């Protein structure tokens, strides 16, 4: 709320007046104008409310009102004008500040040091900027001056009502404290239960994610059902607590709709008693009630605007710190430049980042780049080459060394404004702008001409000094003068989005020409020939080293292939061989290629639709008890709210008759009390069963989705649009939308129609003539002159919206503007912004102000016309008074209330749309379903364990081009061991999946001379047991992860089977031994324990067939040895058939059969040899002898 943000802002002085300190004086007193022109509109209602009683007294007594009407329209006109002025006066100021913030932010971005640009890269900033620039725009516009109006109205109403009789108003307004009290008492009991409801939802989230990730360790142990119990038990507490919340959330509504209809009654009952004891007519009573009651409605609409303005404050203060960040490499324009360029000299340069403050890079970087010669660099990927490039340019700084140039000038005194003036950087990819081919090349001199008028502002016209003659010969030099003539519009042709039309080679030629036109001196080439041959490169280099100024210049190349560096003057090759880098090899090619047989020797040696929703409605129309109650409550509310109008009316007419005034008050206040008591119960029992119906639809759709996603097959999960992230996003969000949207917006339509029928009926009956006119007016107002609709439609368009293009092509081509060209854009966005401000802005703002003044001065004219027409028809004898008074207030009150509750709807369309996205998922057939019971029944006794394969041809459907298996055929023995070896990464872990029916077939698999597809696969998966490479443990206790699948097992069995695994020493060394709740995915344990837990999990089932895989691949020291002990312990017992995947010769030689795989040609694997078993260790040529001597 506001009471917390106010305390937060008080104790550091975040100013209330912060956005209003970047403004001229021609914008500092339009604010004052718009201020005083919004207090004068805070006196309209204290006048209408003051005459609203006198009109009624003057109509039902036999006199005229025309002098009062003419005193009531002029104020409407001046309200219209004074409301038309302020919108115009404010939107200009909004545009001004919204411009200045941007035009400082772009600047403060363009002076960063490069240390930042790696931290805050590009597209984030423009994705942030706009966000802030729609928090300050939509909170300082017209809805900042709708606060003094309402406060003025409050003050006027209250003080006027108090000066008249200061004992009635106090006793009317002493009921409202009991509203704030109830609010603060109920918010507590809402939050206390809502936080626990949130607590018991993340558990379900974690269950769903952790069970959809590891689906194949769930179907292999047949554990579909022992997750559904956790899901359906952690879903009920959520329901009961959130319904406890909704109950209190609905009771408040009824109580607040009730106490007002007691304030009215007590006010009238005390009013009729101050009259008699005194006799102050009966006209200064009808107005006090409306005054005191409408005084507090203002306090229910002021608060959101203050929250939005505080939001704008904290948004701006999140932006005036970026602008005032120190770049620490600033351009002070005080560097004493050099006459010429010579002798770059490193001296022991060491560098560390700001984040990784101790991950050192360099050790002994020290050399000198003499003038006049060439150089080169060849090394590893990132051992410190690119930083040297970025340090010649001086983006970063030396931390310990110094780069004193020409033995007379330090780098931190050389002008950065001048140093970049003589450096040409040909990067890997060309950075070409998207205007033309001539302007890209003419973007070189826009920085050097500016270094001529400063020392002598003239930035506009001097750029014409760039003649179009140098382009000709500099194009001739780079061998591009031919193709430029081949296409029409030679220099005027325009390239597409970042040069996406022509060939890459020619674009890089243009980039090279851009580099060369300025007569660069330190020419830093970097991976220029990643696509082309070395012909153009060598010709260009011949042009460079023969260019005027070759006597003292320093060219640098950083490339990979050694052919470009066939000739050189010095070649620095470096290597960090970890904690520091240094140079390993120096000297020319002649004195290095033969002298040492080092790394460079190796390098030169090597390279040189309607149904879907009637489902929902059929579900909703089955709760025959909780449906009728809502119907009766709707009828009661809609039928007994309008009656208050024509009870108020009857009460007015019996107040201007001193006779029989006591009895009438006694009879008409009690009825109001009863109406309030009924309205309380009606609203309470209406707004509670809405949510009670909403919950059950959710928690009977979620159950179906999840319970029909688990039992699907594996091809479902191997597709691209079937991902856990997208499936865990439906279940919560869109089902919550089915709760809110549909079965909130049905009730609103029902209640609205029930009001609108009865009101129009029993208002057209008393006085037919007035209702036709009033309906005509409201129809032609709300459906033809719809003001707010046109006001939001004409606003979202310009909110969506060439300055929206220059910005995008600058944060992508940032590197070049840092190299050269800065204020050609800092003073180009202003122009293309201002040329599009005025021409559209003036029309839009002079229209959208007239479309806001008429919205604040429309009901007044309607009411005035209504009372005039009523007083006109009466003085010719057509109609009486009571009929008019009963036919008008119905429209008034019913329209207000209907407009109130109608603004509670939710997203009804997207919820009817997403339902059609996920409806096929709760109905999709699986076709490999474990719930079936078809096939031959099998007992565990008669299993001999003889796996057999005859022929296999497998290909993943996700990528049907890479066949992996061709004609696999072998046999495994019964109660024996059978190892496997072959080419590493040959897809050996697919045999297993085919054996457990994750993929059907072409090929054949057998078991005891019977096919696999005739077994009733519930039992088929109930005897195998795999030990995957990486295990997976759930977020339950350690006692339960072992009982996964098998619910019936005591605790001593766990101790027994843990004794085998050699894990009952760590568990019996810690409190909460067999109740130690591990974390998600078992991330609270060590790898040497997780796999032993898995092995204990696989040995409890008494598996008749075992399937291992490299039990000790990458484990620690002790648990490795313990695991090998377990493996060699189990394998000694000739009880169960075992199929290992081993590559350790100590275990191979014990095996009874060995099978070799190979992939000669990349189309399929097959069996090279069958049953070597170490007796065929060397009998013919084979790979078994290789893999047993290679390992």
């Amino acid at each position: 709320s506001t009471a917390e943000l106010f305390r937060k802002i008080k104790n550091e002085k975040i100013s209330f007046f912060l956005p209003f300190k970047c403004l001229p004086a021609q914008h500092r007193k339009l604010l004052f104008i718009s201020f005083v022109c919004a207090v004068l509109s805070g006196g309209t209602l204290p006048f209408f409310i003051s005459v609203f009683g006198v009109i009624l007294k003057n109509m039902n007594l036999g006199d005229d009102i025309n002098p009062i009407i003419l005193s009531l329209v002029s104020i409407g006109l001046v309200q219209f004008i004074l409301s038309m002025i302020s919108s115009y006066c404010m939107d200009v100021i909004t545009s001004k500040i919204l411009k200045t913030l941007k035009l400082e932010y772009l600047r403060s971005v363009f002076y960063q040091d490069g240390q930042f640009h790696d931290n805050n890269p590009g597209s984030k900033l423009r994705s942030d900027l706009d966000f802030y620039l729609e928090q300050v725009s939509s909170g300082i516009g017209t809805k900042f001056i709708t606060i003094f109006t309402y406060a003025s109205s409050f003050l006027g109403l209250y003080i006027w009502s108090l000066i008249k009789n200061a004992r009635l108003t106090l006793c009317i307004t002493c009921v409202f404290p009991l509203i704030y009290v109830c609010g603060v008492i109920c918010n507590k009991k809402v939050k206390l239960n809502k936080k626990t409801s949130l607590l018991y939802n993340n558990n379900t989230m974690s269950i769903i994610e952790e069970a959809l990730m590891g689906i194949r360790t769930v179907a292999s142990y047949c554990g579909e059902k022992t997750i559904l119990n956790k899901f359906n038990l952690s879903e009920t507490f959520y329901s009961k607590y959130i319904l406890k919340a909704n109950f209190v959330e609905a009771l408040h509504i009824g109580l607040i709709n009730g106490l007002i209809l007691v304030s009215y009654a007590f006010g009238f009952w005390y009013g009729t008693r101050i009259i008699i004891n005194s006799a102050f007519n009966g006209a200064s009573v009808i107005s006090i009630l409306l005054g005191v009651l409408i005084s507090m409605f203002m306090l229910t609409i002021i608060l959101p605007n203050i929250t939005e303005y505080m939001k704008a404050l904290e948004a701006t203060n999140s932006l005036y710190e970026i602008i005032n960040r120190k770049p620490l490499v600033e351009n002070n324009d005080d560097g004493e430049t050099l006459p010429n360029i010579k002798k770059i000299e490193f001296k022991n340069v060491r560098f560390h980042y700001d984040t990784r403050k101790d991950v050192e890079i360099y050790k002994d970087l020290s050399f000198t780049l003499k003038e006049g010669k060439t150089y080169a660099f060849v090394g590893e990927s990132g051992c410190g080459k690119s930083t040297i490039l970025k340090l010649i340019e001086r983006l970063y700084d030396p931390t310990e060394g110094d780069i004193i140039v020409n033995d007379s000038h330090n780098l931190k005194d050389i002008n950065l404004k001048w140093w970049r003036s003589k450096i040409g950087v040909v990067s890997q990819d060309p950075l070409l702008f998207s205007n033309s081919i001539k302007n890209n090349i003419k973007y070189s001199l826009y920085s050097l001409k500016d270094l001529e008028a400063m020392e002598n502002l003239e930035m506009k016209k001097e750029y014409q000094t760039i003649k179009d003659s140098d382009v000709v010969d500099v194009s001739k030099k780079v061998l591009i003068h031919d193709f430029v003539s081949s296409l029409p519009d030679k220099y005027d042709t325009l390239v597409g989005s970042n040069a996406s039309k022509l060939s890459g080679g020619q674009k890089q030629r243009i980039s090279i020409a851009r580099a060369i036109m300025r007569n660069p001196k330190i020419l830093i080439l970097d991976e220029a020939t990643s696509s082309l041959d070395n012909k153009s490169e060598y010709l260009v280099q011949k042009t460079i080293n023969n260019l005027k100024g070759n006597e003292n210049r320093i060219t640098i190349i950083i490339a990979h292939r050694l052919s470009t560096i066939r000739y050189a003057n010095t070649i620095f090759v470096l290597s960090n061989r970890n904690e520091g880098s240094y140079i390993i090899e120096q000297g020319t090619h002649d004195s290095l290629m033969k002298n040492k047989n080092g790394i460079y020797h190796l390098m030169i040696n090597n390279q040189k639709a309607p149904n879907n929703l009637r489902i929902i409605y059929k579900e909703i129309f089955s709760y025959k008890k909780d449906v009728t109650i809502i119907f009766f409550s709707i009828l009661v509310a809609g039928g007994l709210y309008p009656v208050f109008a024509l009870l108020y009316a009857r009460y007015v007419s019996t107040l201007f008759d001193f006779a029989n005034l006591e009895y009438n008050s006694n009879k008409y206040s009690i009825y109001i009390l009863l109406i309030a008591i009924a309205m309380f119960i009606s609203e309470t029992l209406k707004n509670y069963y809405n949510n009670k119906i909403g919950e059950k639809v959710e928690k009977t759709m979620k159950r179906r989705l999840f319970e029909n996603i688990l039992y699907q097959e594996m091809s479902f999960f191997d597709q691209d649009k079937n991902t856990p992230g997208v499936l865990s996003a439906h279940i919560n969000r869109d089902v919550h939308l089915l709760k809110t949207g549909l079965v909130n917006n049905i009730v609103i339509f029902s209640h609205f129609i029930m009001l609108f029928l009865v009101s129009m009926v029993m208002s057209f009956y008393f006085c037919p003539i007035v209702a036709a006119v009033l309906t005509f007016i409201y129809f032609i107002n709300m459906r033809v002159f719809a003001v707010r609709a046109r006001l939001t439609k004409s606003k979202e368009i310009e909110k969506k919206e060439d300055p929206s293009f220059l910005i995008q092509e600058a944060f992508y081509n940032m590197h070049t503007v840092i190299n050269y060209g800065l204020e050609d854009y800092f003073c180009n966005l202003i122009e293309k912004a201002i040329d599009y401000k005025n021409k559209g802005q003036k029309r839009r703002i002079i229209v959208n102000a007239a479309l806001w003044g008429f919205s604040q001065s429309a009901q007044l004219f309607i009411n005035s016309f209504a009372y005039w027409f009523g007083s006109f028809l009466i003085k010719r004898g057509t109609i009486l008074v009571d009929d008019f008074m009963k036919s008008l207030f119905t429209f008034i009150f019913t329209g207000s209330y209907a407009g109130k509750l109608m603004s509670l709807k939710g997203d009804s369309e997207n919820a009817k749309l997403s339902f059609e996205k996920y409806y096929p998922l709760m109905i999709r057939k699986s076709n490999i379903d474990v719930r079936d019971d078809g096939g031959i029944r099998i007992n565990k006794n008669l299993i001999k364990g003889k796996v057999d394969i005859k022929d296999v041809n497998f290909r993943y459907i996700s990528r049907p081009n890479v066949p992996i298996y061709k004609n696999l055929s072998f046999t495994c023995d019964s109660k024996k061991t059978t190892a496997i070896v072959g080419e590493t990464g040959s897809g050996k872990s697919t045999f297993m999946n085919l054996l457990l029916r994750f993929y059907d077939l072409n090929g054949e698999i057998l078991l005891d001379d019977i096919n696999i597809c005739d077994y009733n696969l519930r039992d088929l998966r109930n005897l195998f047991s795999i030990v995957s490479q990486e295990p997976m443990l759930f977020n339950m206790s350690i006692y339960e992860n072992i009982k996964f699948g098998r619910e019936d097992a005591t605790l001593e069995d766990v101790k027994r089977v843990s004794k085998f695994a050699a894990i009952d020493e760590f568990i019996e060394s810690l409190p909460n031994k067999y109740d130690t709740n591990v974390g998600p995915y078992g991330k609270s344990l060590s790898g040497g324990q997780k796999q032993r837990i898995a092995i204990a999990r696989a040995l409890l089932r008494e598996p008749k067939i075992l399937l291992l895989d490299e039990a000790t691949s990458s484990l620690d020291s002790n648990s490795e040895k313990l695991i090998e002990k377990t493996i060699v312990d189990i394998k000694d017992k000739a009880d169960k058939t075992i199929i290992t995947i081993a590559h350790r010769i100590a275990s191979i030689k014990r095996s009874d059969k060995i099978v070799v795989f190979n992939n000669p040609d990349r189309n399929g694997t097959f069996v090279q040899s069958h049953g070597t078993h170490d007796e065929l260790l060397s009998a013919q040529d084979g790979i078994y002898k290789k893999y047993v001597k290679l390992a």
